[PDB]
Order: C-alpha cells, then structure tokens, then sequence
C-alpha cells in the first residue's frame, strides 16, 4: 500500500508525521512525502530515507481557503502540481498532519478520489486543517477542542518517555526538596534563563533545580544561579535523556508546544507551563487540556514574573503533586502513533 | 623591617608564606623570597609582586635535603648562595615554611647572626624542618605531634571561609537528602571520579551530589554518574567559590593537605578524607587530628571502595552530622597568618 504524507517542517508537523510513516513502513507500507523546496522537510526527510516530492505554494501561505480561492491562478497550479505528483505515485491514502502545503495537496488527493485522512495536534485547529477537514474522510486531533467531534487520539510520544513507571510508583517514598525541571529546548527560553535564578533565591531549600538553558547559555545561567546565592543547581545546556530528567523531577517549568504538552502527560508530571506568547495563543490552547484536568497551572506572558512562578511552586505540596502528576497520566494517550496509522490503514481500506 | 621567606616548591609551603608576606607587607614590611628557579614559587612569587632570589643546587635528582646535606661541595655553595642572598638583602629576619630550600637558606641566615621562624603545615614535620628546629629561634606547627613542644597555630585559611556561620546556623532546620561536595582540587582526583559515581547509584535518594571533577573531567564524570542512573547529580569542573559550597554541604569527601584540613576545620563541616598514598603518609597524619576529635573519618586507598564509602556515609545521620561538624569548628584556629606574622615580627625585634 501507498502513502503520501503532507506535513511540513513549519509548525512541527513533520516529527508526528514521520512517526506515523515509519510506524506503517514496518507494516510494509511505501510512503511518499509531500512539501515544499525551501522548507525543513525538504532536508529531514530525507534523512529518514523518504522519498519526496515537492510543489511550490510561494505567496498562498498563511492564507485560508476562501483568500486561496481569490488567487484562481495560483490555487489551481500548487493544485496541479499535486494531482501531477498523486498521479504518477497513486497513493491509496494522503495524510494531511498540518501546514499549508495540506492545502492544495488535500484537495488534489479529494479531486482525484483518495481518501484525505488528517490529524491536528494543537488545542486550536490550524489554518489549514480547519477548512481541509470538511473534505476529509477522517479527522482526528491530539486534544479535544480543536474540532467539534473529531476523535481524540493524542500525539505521538518518545518510547522512552512512554515506559517510565507510573507516577505513584516513581515519586514512592519520595522526600526532601521538590524537583524542579526547567526546560528550554535547543534554543533555550529566554524568559526561563532569566527568571528562575530568581525564583531560586525566593524559595530558597525548597526546590532543588535541574535548568536547561539552551545553546550557549549554560555559562551565563550557571552564574545567575551563583549570584542569587544557589550555586547549587544543575545547569546544562541540553537533556539527551529526556526520560531521564522526567523520571527524576517532581515537576516541570517549560514551554507548551504540542508535542511537548502530550509529552509531559504521557510521563505523568505536573507542570508550569509559559506559553509562547502569540495573537493565536496556539500553545496556550495547547496546555490549557491539562490545566482544566488540574494536572498543570498555565501561566501566560501578562501575568508571568518572579513571584507568580515561585508562590506558583511554593503552593504544591508531594501530596499535591502526586495528584497532579496522576491526572497528568491519565489525560495521556500513549498510543497515538498506532491509532493513527490503524486509521489511516482503515481509510484506505475503505471500511 | 625586612623578612626573608623561604618555601619550596609545592603549594602546600608556598601559599601560607604569601599570606604572611601580604599581612605584613600592609604593615610596612619589606618582603623577598627564597626558593629555585625551576620550582613552582619562581613564577608565583613574582605575580604577587614580591621579588625573589633563587638558589642554584643541581643534581639532586629529587631526593631533596637529605641528598643535599650528603654533598659536602653542594651543601657549602648553596649556603655560601644563600649567605650572599642575605647580605645583600640583610633581613632582620627568616620565615621557614618547610622544603628543602629553607635547608641553605636557614643555615645561612643561623651563620649569619638573623633569627630564623619556622612553620611546619603538616601532621608530621618534613626533614628540613626537623633538622633546622634544631637551629631556628621560634618553631611553630599548624597541628599539634609534628613537634613534641612547638606551639600550635594552625594554617593560614581563606576568610572567605572563616567567616562561613556556625555549624549549628548553618544546620539549624536542614532536612532532606545529606548533601555531598565531592573535591578534588584543580587537577581532580582520579579515584574520587571513579568512586563516587558508583556510591551514588548504591546510595539513591539519600544524597545530593556536587562533583568537582577537575581539569578536563567534567564530561566524563557527567557521563558516568548518568550511566549510573543518577543524572541529576551536580558536576563541574571546578569549584571557584570554596566557601559558598561549604555553606551548602552537609558533608566533604576529599583529599587531606595540610591547607585543606585546616580549611574544612574553619567551615565546620564533617569530612571523609581520603589521604594521598605514599611512604611517609603525609596526608593521613594531617587528617588524623580531625578524625581523633571525632570530626571526619580517614579511609586511605587500600582498605577504600565502593561499598567503603558508600557505608561510611549511609553510617552517618544528620544528627550525627551536626556533631562531627561541631567538632570540626572546635578544632579550628582562625588566626594562624596573624599569629605567625605576630611571632615573626617578635622574633625580628629579639623580644
């Protein structure tokens, strides 16, 4: 059997995408990828050992379908291009995980007769996936909310993260300082360098801290935590072992991509997520699931200061965080890879 | 006033006779140093903006005095060097801090009419020192058995550290895992990079770490406590700010100097020394002091291991803790540079 999938780079797509792809290619199955040129998947792709194909969508990203519809000349060349590409590779099912080159991927696939199989993983439907998914035979989204009456099948987790042991049997037994786990990817977040050295100095004994500060940031952190007085504190530049740091923390500061948000859930830990701050609020859609599950406390750029993170902390206690780190786990869906490619194999089926 | 030190090549003789010169240099004092050209000292000394003259005794191929005093044209020129040295610079006094250089150096300050002050910094006294007590005015000894009748003064300790609060302030309310400062100086010491991360891994949740690995050995201690399972531990690959870690630390593992015992005595704080193996046990006999008063617990090489370790700090409770910490301030001499200097000034004044 035949797949294409059509999940860009952009907006992390193509991590989820590449984990249904590899998951289906066990089963035998051939996947073709669909993108664009000068885009991530252009060169990660590869690297899997996919194959690739690409079209140009130059000037009708960021543009919903009606605004794509009023550029008649362009909509029908990305269009053409794809059904060219769909023609040629006849894929039994297109999987559209996100991005705007699912736009007219989507609706080449649809013209042609093959059934378009789509999944959101972000709280607020994308652009994109919002129209596409009224021509789709199946849509299903990370998170409940992003679509009416999609069926909920999470994201795809690290297998690493996904055998830690439950939290009751990780944090038994468990005294002395809470752990805090401060997370800020490759990059590093900035907000989180900068706050939590002092937040450190606030709570004192309290909290013993593992910071990662990102690329080139492990020097300045380190010394931030020395001059509020806590030279104590782990600062690295990076977490190879995610799954290591999660097992050994009470509690994480970080971000709230998707992926990271279903991350977190699935390894069972409370956390204090900072939104990336957006008109769209995207990762503040994201972490809100498991706010209202009471596993998480969501704290958004207009009410995020030294205080709000350190009382924040200071207000959960084991017991507290046993139960966050519960409801964490159970608003989990740890087999988001299988369910999606089960559905995507069911599609083509055409059962 | 002008004084002469004479200290040899190692830090341990080096670093206690720069804090004298400083304390009495700020007093009006004329300092020059004594040591040779091919020693540590002749490139630190001149950094410290004291002037130094050397001595020039070759093949000696590291025996040190007692080869010295076993060549009667080597033992005469270096004591008619040290002769010129002292006329030309005419000291109104000589402060020994042990090698052999202070050997020459004290004989021709003895010939020559000038007093000469010793200091022995370790629990037994060097051969140079043995010998020229036998000439010198004043003799005085950081621990007590170096000598059968020195005065006791201790060693010269950073003030940083003497002014580190008191065991019982900085204890007062602790709770949690014992936390543990692993040192191992500039250059690290190779068993304690070994040792420690597999006594982690016996000892879990029980104990914090703060590995100072050394030179060049932060990555490969990093990896091995991660190996072990115990990632969070901190490692770094020095420690600059020696008292801001013995305000955190419950506990210290490591090496026992001369310099480093007096240290951990001033910061009160238990200690599990693991002495640097050789002949005349050097640094077993500076520990023992504080092992006596119950303060630390030595375990030198042979009978030292994993399970060694781990067991002695399992054995040790926080109650327990407080204690031996209590002891190790009781056996703490915070004025040692100011009593040397004093001693040194007396001698100079023939009072």
């Amino acid at each position: 059997k035949r797949l294409m999938v059509m999940a860009g780079g952009t907006g992390g797509h193509v991590f989820p995408g590449l984990a249904v792809a590899h998951h289906l290619m066990a089963q035998g199955w051939q996947v073709r990828w669909l993108g664009t040129a000068d885009r991530m998947e252009a060169d990660l792709v590869p690297k899997h050992g996919i194959e690739i194909d690409f079209i140009r969508i130059s000037g009708l990203r960021g543009k919903g379908i009606k605004a794509l519809i009023a550029a008649p000349l362009r909509i029908f060349n990305a269009w053409r291009q794809a059904r060219a590409i769909m023609k040629a590779y006849k894929p039994d099912v297109v999987l559209g995980m996100g991005g705007y080159v699912s736009g007219p991927g989507g609706l080449a696939a649809w013209s042609l007769g093959i059934p378009v199989v789509l999944h959101e993983q972000n709280g607020i439907a994308g652009l994109t996936n919002k129209w596409l998914a009224k021509i789709a035979t199946k849509v299903m989204q990370a998170f409940p909310g992003a679509f009416p009456n999609a069926e909920v099948v999470g994201n795809p987790v690290r297998t690493d993260v996904l055998a830690l042991p439950l939290p009751q049997q990780r944090l038994a037994g468990r005294e002395g300082p809470v752990r805090v786990l401060v997370v800020g990817g490759s990059q590093g977040a900035r907000i989180l360098n900068q706050t939590m050295p002092q937040v450190a100095a606030k709570l004192g004994d309290s909290v013993t801290i593992w910071h990662q500060s990102g690329k080139g940031s492990q020097q300045s952190v380190e010394q931030a935590y020395a001059e509020a007085g806590q030279p104590q504190h782990k600062v690295t530049e990076f977490i190879d072992d995610m799954a290591a740091a999660y097992a050994w923390a009470d509690v994480v500061v970080c971000r709230s991509g998707a992926l990271t948000v279903s991350e977190i859930a699935a390894a069972g830990l409370p956390a204090l997520f900072v939104p990336f701050q957006h008109k769209d609020r995207q990762q503040y859609w994201n972490a809100l699931p498991l706010e209202k599950a009471g596993a998480a406390k969501i704290i958004e750029q207009p009410q995020l200061s030294v205080d709000a993170v350190a009382n924040t902390l200071a207000g959960w206690s084991r017991e507290t965080l046993l139960t966050m780190a519960e409801r964490a786990r159970a608003a989990s869906i740890p087999d988001a890879t299988e369910r999606v490619a089960n559905e995507v194999s069911r599609v083509a089926r055409a059962l």
